[PDB]
């Protein structure tokens, strides 16, 4: 997995067309949406993760949330991302590590937004200008 | 070298504090800036990149133009961005690479624009919902 971390004054979207043939299913509330003053991931699920999902969502939760302690942000948003790599995760486990993730930050006490895997988005955000508020992280289970 | 295609309706940016000790000498002009209607160009230099920085820029001169074509966009930005690789290459020739690329747009009639390298920048985007707004390409040189 690779993450990349933007800590943001805000980050909006309106899903599009479909990207895949088999998306992930959408209600209506889901096509658009908006947070503000939030950390946005980005996330890479790789072809690496599908030895263990479980370990390597447990590993991202867990790196997602100190990035969010330090920044101090209590809103976090999973951003379905493909062009963080090449080696790229079947699209089935890609949805559940990006849903494994979505939860498990959830459990963790923060409010959390996310947008549906497989379309096309439309998306703005603003990334504050800060040391700590453009980050990245590769993320993988151990062999 | 990994490029981030955007097709957006603006991109925006404000250069903050410095990232590197040694980073890309700016003018005051050059620590704000804005287009609109444009196809931002997120690049990582990497390693590879520096067996033939030539060679590379050229190859990549080429396929953002190919991209903006397509997207049929007048304005290119070129967005220096880290994050899409671990291989990166020496700063030196990273913005070696960066400023070839930058000036062989302007060379084939684009209208240009550019962010400094080396420092952290606040910036704001807004992708077009559209199947080519949104694109990765991984450009290296021949070995």
């Amino acid at each position: 997995m690779r993450v990349l971390l933007i800590h943001s004054d805000y980050i909006e979207y309106e899903v599009k067309d479909k990207a895949l043939k088999n998306p992930e299913p959408i209600s209506e509330d889901m096509k658009r949406g908006r947070m503000e003053e939030v950390l946005v991931a980005f996330i890479s699920v790789e072809k690496v993760d599908e030895k263990n999902p479980e370990e390597v969502s447990l590993k991202a939760i867990e790196e997602i949330s100190k990035v969010a302690e330090q920044v101090k942000a209590e809103n976090v948003f999973v951003y379905p991302f493909a062009h963080l790599s090449s080696e790229l995760a079947k699209p089935s486990v890609a949805m559940d590590i990006l849903n494994r993730v979505y939860q498990g930050l959830k459990e963790r006490g923060f409010n959390v937004g996310k947008a549906p895997f497989g379309y096309y988005k439309a998306f703005k955000i603003s990334c504050k200008g800060h040391p700590l508020a453009e980050l990245s992280r590769t993320i993988v289970p151990e062999e």
